[PDB]
DNA sequence: CGGCTGACTCATCAAG
DNA sequence: CTTGATGAGTCAGCCG
């Protein structure tokens, strides 16, 4: 029942994959705006509940994995 | 609190109008389907709880009357 | 209906 | 102060 971008609690299937509401609404910025995040680390940044505002990124990344689309 | 069309509990702001669920639904069906609405008295019914049932006419009426819109 | 999911808005924070 | 990113909340269509 775990979001599968960051592991907080899913809310339901959305754009695809099962997801929490932060991380829906967070691809679907994504995907519209600009697209041109940086990796401070390495791109492998742990992507959770308290860490995921650290790297767009790496979140970005985990979203498209997962098989997020419109 | 109270749906601005039937004075039933309402249930939130819905097509720019504070009224209940099921007014909400009857007036999207309303306005999309064929429909021949016909009072059987004078245009100017009772729309409560029960009675909103007895005259889809007025019932429309005032919701329009009321600023219901599919496109607010 | 009411469950499901998407669009939209707004308060809160971080940054500059 | 302003700007931009975040996430929670409300309400939309669709479906059964
Ligand atoms: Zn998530
Ligand atoms: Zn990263
Ligand atoms: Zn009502
Ligand atoms: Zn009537």
């Amino acid at each position: 029942k775990l979001c599968l971008v960051c592991s907080d609690e899913a809310s339901g299937c959305h754009y695809g994959v099962l997801t929490c509401g932060s991380c829906k609404v967070f691809f679907k910025r994504a995907v519209e705006g600009q697209h041109n995040y940086l990796c401070a680390g390495r791109n492998d940044c742990i992507i959770d509940k308290i860490r995921r505002k650290n790297c767009p990124a790496c979140r970005y990344r985990k979203c498209l994995q997962a098989g997020m689309n419109l």
